């Protein structure tokens, strides 16, 4: 249902944010093993998140919920903007580029804040 998919997306989204924050703290402390394993976890969560939203969107469209469909389209563009920065961050880390990695973190952090706000809005709109 819209409700069971939404609740799972919320969990998956919260997990992705928490893992990102844990990964950031690890990096500032020079814990690279930890960092890479979180990158694998984050990418995984992002894929599961996209699949859930694609299903909620279809249900939102079918019930005529133009407000959710609009918000979900803003969240998804925002999410995909952040996901492009994440990809470059993974390519950098594997290349030993710490400086590039730190800059990507800050940028991703700021995109993430935009998605969090839109998340709060989607909750009220579905
Ligand atoms: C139908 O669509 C949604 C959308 C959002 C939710 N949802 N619910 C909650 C909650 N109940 O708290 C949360 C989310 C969520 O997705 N959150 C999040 C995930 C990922 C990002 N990122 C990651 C890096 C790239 C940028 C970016 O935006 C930002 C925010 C915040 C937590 C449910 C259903």
């Amino acid at each position: 249902s819209v409700k069971s998919e939404y609740a799972e997306a919320a969990a998956v989204g919260q997990e992705a944010v928490a893992v990102f924050n844990t990964m950031k703290a690890a990096f500032q402390n020079g814990d690279k093993e930890a960092v890479a394993q979180y990158l694998a976890r984050l990418a995984s969560l992002y894929t599961r998140h996209e699949e859930l939203l694609n299903r909620i969107l279809e249900k939102a469209r079918r019930e005529g919920n133009k407000e959710a469909v609009t918000l979900m389209n803003e969240f998804t563009a925002t999410f995909q903007t952040g996901k492009s920065i994440f990809n470059a961050m993974v390519a950098a880390f594997k290349n030993g580029d710490d400086d590039s990695f730190e800059s990507y973190l800050q940028a991703l952090e700021k995109v993430t804040a935009k998605g969090e706000t839109l998340a709060d809005q989607i909750a009220k709109a579905l």
